[PDB]
C-alpha cells in the first residue's frame, strides 16, 4: 500500500568529483588550483585501476561488456572461491563461461567483504596514501561527496526508498571507484548498472522492468545522456550541477513519509 522509490543515480560529477579534476573545469568553476587538481585525479586514476587491475580481474575481465555484475551467473556452481586458483585455470566458450562467472562472483564477494574495509582490501601502505588522497579530494571539492552522502544515506534508511546506479563506466572500474570513494556500503552490488555497451536508456528500461510501473522513478544526474533517456521513459528528473542541488534533494528526501 506504500508508495515506492527508486532513485537512479549518475556517478561521475553527481555523487563524485573526478573526471573534472582532469579536465580543470571543477577547479576553474570553483576557484581552486588546477595543477593540484589534476595531480589528484591522476592519482586517484591509477588507485581505480591499480585496484581493480590487482583484485578485480580486470585485465582478465577488460574485453567483456556486462551490464550487471549477475549475468552470466548461469554458469555459476555455487562453489566456494575461498581456495580457487585463478591464475593458473585458462584465460572457448562453455566451460569458459564458467570461468567468467566465477570471477564476477568473486569481484561480487570482494565488494561485500570490503565495502566497509577498503583499506583492508588494497592493503599497506595504499591504505595509508588512499586515505591522504581522499583528504585532498574532500578539501578541494568542497565537500561535494559529503553532500552526496546525506542524500544517499537518507534514501538508504529510508524502508520505501532505493539507491540505483548507472555509469557509462565499464563495471570493473566502477566498481573499484565506487569501492574506492565509499560508495560500496550505500549502493547495494545487484543495483550498479554499466551502460558501456547497451546505453543509459537501455538500462533504464531494464530498471523499470526490474522494479515495476508501480515505482516513482527518479533521474538524477549532470548529463545530458541520463537527462534524455529519463524524458523518454518519461521519468522525473533532478538535475545537479552544484553543492546546492544536492542540498535541495537532500531537503526533499527528508519532508516525506511513505
Ligand atoms: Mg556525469
Amino acid at each position: 500500500s506504500h508508495m515506492e522509490r527508486v532513485f537512479v543515480w549518475d556517478l561521475d560529477e553527481t555523487i563524485i568529483i573526478f573526471h573534472s579534476l582532469l579536465t580543470g573545469t571543477f577547479a576553474s568553476r570553483y576557484g581552486k588550483d588546477t595543477t593540484t587538481s589534476v595531480r589528484i585525479g591522476l592519482m586517484m586514476e591509477e588507485m581505480i585501476f591499480n585496484l581493480a587491475d590487482t583484485h578485480l580481474f580486470f585485465n582478465d575481465l577488460e574485453d567483456c561488456d556486462q551490464i550487471h555484475v549477475d549475468d552470466v551467473s548461469s554458469d555459476d556452481n555455487g562453489q566456494d572461491l575461498s581456495t580457487y586458483n585463478f591464475s593458473a585455470d585458462g584465460f572457448g566458450g562453455v566451460d569458459w563461461m564458467r570461468k567468467l562467472a566465477f570471477r564476477y562472483r568473486r569481484v561480487k564477494e570482494m565488494y561485500n567483504t570490503y565495502k566497509n574495509n577498503v583499506g583492508g582490501l588494497i592493503g599497506t601502505p595504499k591504505r595509508e596514501t588512499w586515505l591522504q588522497l581522499r583528504a585532498e579530494l574532500e578539501a578541494l571539492t568542497d565537500l561535494w561527496l559529503t553532500h552526496s552522502l546525506k542524500a544517499l544515506n537518507l534514501i538508504n534508511s529510508r524502508p520505501n526508498c532505493v539507491n540505483v546506479l548507472v555509469t557509462t563506466t565499464q563495471l570493473i572500474p566502477a566498481l573499484a571507484k565506487v569501492l574506492l570513494y565509499g560508495l560500496g556500503s550505500v549502493f547495494p552490488i545487484e543495483n550498479i548498472y554499466s551502460a558501456t555497451k547497451t546505453g543509459k536508456e537501455s538500462c533504464f528500461e531494464r530498471i523499470m522492468q526490474r522494479f515495476g510501473r508501480k515505482a516513482v522513478y527518479v533521474v538524477i544526474g549532470d548529463g545530458v545522456e541520463e537527462e534524455q533517456g529519463a524524458k523518454k521513459h518519461n521519468m522525473p528528473f533532478w538535475r545537479i550541477s552544484c553543492h546546492a542541488d544536492l542540498e535541495a534533494l537532500r531537503h526533499a528526501l527528508e519532508l516525506e513519509y511513505l
